[PDB]
């Protein structure tokens, strides 16, 4: 992500020269720079997307823990029902 | 992400010709391609931001399961006290 | 991500003038606009990446709750074993 910020910084420096003394080779130089920055942006998006797979894994885990807690909650309610009935005995 | 990867590869080819034999219409053609690629980048960021709403949902669900586990742990300790107290009688 | 969508829309509007009557100052105008759009894209990616730290925090919390649910299940099983022993004897 720091690569991105630097890439953009180089791009602003090229644009700085271009706007002062315009030139065709500087226009092309600018476009090449833009492409390189775009290629890094795509790499970063690619990494964000692969990383975001964890959101799904966290989802499944939360859902599993929901179920486990439900089972334990029922077992404790059956245990409390066992004591209340046994204590009377 | 493949769509994004492809519009970048096209953009490399346009840039390829541009540097081989520079021209105005090629410069414009390149700028048009950059706009198209940026539009795809923006859609991808939009989808990433949309998709990332699930992180908020996960955190809330985690917080709720924390409360349930807190209640279940409290009752098990309340039950343990009951059993130990019963053993006396 | 509305700033992005507007920036891209401005960029498409400069691109219409460019393809209408090509010109050097318009080519530069377009490149400056592209740089600004990329700058916003980078900011957006930056924010997505910082936000995504919460995925790590959620993962840890889920792991913590897995351990607690495991201990609660063990304690409840040992309690069920105790009552069955007391009820018998
Ligand atoms: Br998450
Ligand atoms: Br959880």
């Amino acid at each position: 992500t720091e690569d991105l910020k630097y890439s953009l910084e180089r791009l602003r420096e090229i644009l700085e020269r271009l706007e002062e003394n315009p030139s065709e080779k500087q226009i092309v130089e600018a476009i090449r720079a833009i492409v390189e920055n775009n290629a890094q942006i795509v790499e970063a998006i690619r990494a964000i997307v692969e990383n975001n797979a964890q959101i799904v894994e966290n989802n499944r885990a939360i859902i599993e823990n929901n179920e486990a807690i439900g089972g334990g909650t029922k077992q404790l309610e059956e245990m409390k029902k066992q004591l209340k009935d046994l204590k009377r005995s």
